[PDB]
């Protein structure tokens, strides 16, 4: 009911009395969630007034695929999002199988919010924070079975030269307990951060079960705080996959790493390196670097990569219940149980 194979704990919209609400397009959402906000007699009630199920039918693949032909008309343009702001109640926005957005989910001092098989890409507003999915002073939030995608590409002429998309799942400030599973996510830049600056450190984030493909760093890039990564099948990392900064700790298990650049380290600060505990991912010794086309590169600043692929610190012990599969059934069936259209489907050893 509240498992969520990671540190979240929530069943988000399905508790009791839950309100179950249709969505035809972005406006309804905004809508849906501004009526939950009232009670019997009219008046609003401080965290929402019921628990909401959203089923989002919406399509707007001719948006997305307007965008996809003209990847750097995308930056300048207004950002698209609906904001879940201080809805305490209880809230899981659901994409029906089929369903589409061009717009983002940004959830900000809330709490219990589940967004499921939304199929979410090339959003507009780069420039303008235009993320797909973004989590900020919310805990118990589950992200799972998401596509979220892109172009790993950046055009010219962009402010920092970093905005032609923003990220696929920022979490920032208070979001405590967080968990990002069963997504597929491909072709983006900058997958999201985990604190928003070297003062923004904390938070128990677990990331599980997620398809990386073609995406170029911040896997999550780490800001202190505990993070757990198990089964996630990383391919075509082409930048540094998790960077584990101020001091943060990793826990890095059975997840099947290729074609990558800079998966494990710490670097970009120059100082407060975080450490990781490496154990029964593809790559088991520098050997297997080789093997599965794993490259490293330095920076310019004082930098750890794991290269030596061993544990350079501990982690504490891991609160919830979880049962990995093997880094091979990951990398052999994990395709098929990551992203929309799955049914929600888990990979069991089962399975395996
Ligand atoms: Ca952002």
């Amino acid at each position: 009911a509240t498992d969520t194979g990671g540190y979240a704990a929530t069943a988000g919209g399905n508790v009791t009395g839950a309100v179950s609400k249709t969505a035809t397009s972005m406006q309804d959402i905004v809508n849906i969630i501004d009526a939950a906000r009232l009670d019997a007699n009219g008046k609003k009630v401080k965290g929402g007034a019921y628990p909401l199920v959203i089923t989002y039918t919406g399509n707007e693949d001719s948006l997305i695929n307007a965008a996809a032909a003209n990847i750097c008309g995308q930056w300048s343009k207004d950002p698209r999002g609906v904001e879940i702001k201080e809805f305490t109640k209880g809230i899981t926005i659901i994409g029906a199988n089929g369903s589409s957005a061009n717009f983002g989910i940004w959830i900000k001092k809330s709490s219990d919010v589940v967004v499921q098989n939304m199929r979410i890409g090339y959003l507009p507003g780069g420039a303008k924070d235009g993320d797909m999915i973004r989590v900020d002073d919310s805990p118990n939030v589950w992200v799972d079975h998401n596509e979220l995608f892109a172009a790993n590409h950046e055009c010219d002429g962009t402010p920092d030269n970093d905005t032609t998309f923003e990220s696929a799942v920022d979490i920032k400030g208070a979001s405590n307990t967080v968990t990002v599973s069963y997504n597929y996510i491909h072709g983006v830049k900058k997958v999201g951060l985990d604190g928003s600056s070297s003062s923004d450190t904390g938070r128990n984030i677990t990331y599980h079960h997620n398809y990386y493909n073609d995406v170029n760093a911040r896997l999550p890039l780490q800001r202190g705080g505990l993070v757990h990564a198990y089964n996630n099948l990383y391919t075509n990392i082409t930048g540094s996959g998790l960077n584990v900064r101020q001091n943060g700790q990793a826990l890095i298990e059975n997840n099947w790493f290729e074609k990558a650049i800079n998966p494990v380290t710490s670097r970009y600060d120059g100082k407060n390196f975080g450490t990781w505990v490496l154990k029964g991912n593809n790559i088991t010794k520098p050997a297997d670097f080789s093997t599965y086309s794993i490259t490293w590169t330095a920076d310019t600043k004082p930098y750890v990569n794991a290269d030596s692929w061993t544990s350079t610190g501990t982690f504490p012990t891991v609160a919830y219940n979880y049962s990995p599969v093997s880094a091979q059934c990951v990398k052999d069936k994990l395709p098929g149980y990551a992203g929309v259209g799955k049914n929600l489907a888990t990979l069991t050893s089962t399975a395996c």
